[PDB]
């Protein structure tokens, strides 16, 4: 059935851009903000969990630092 709940944005999430990134013990982590709502807080999403949920900005940040 794929039942869904009720929340803001039709399952897409509106983020500003990838604040920064860092790996630990071999585990990459992408720290993205929330529309500049809390550039100090932000959320740390694995490199394999940030490009899938925020691949939009992910390919705009890392793709810029990688070169």
């Amino acid at each position: 059935m794929h039942h869904h709940h009720h929340h803001e944005v039709p399952q897409t999430f509106e983020v500003e851009r990838i604040v920064r990134k860092k790996i630990v013990h071999g585990n990459t982590s992408y720290l993205v903000k929330w529309k500049n709502y809390s550039s100090k807080d932000n959320t740390w999403e694995t490199e394999d969990d940030i490009r899938t949920k925020y691949g939009d900005l992910v390919d705009d940040f890392e793709k810029n630092q990688k070169k």
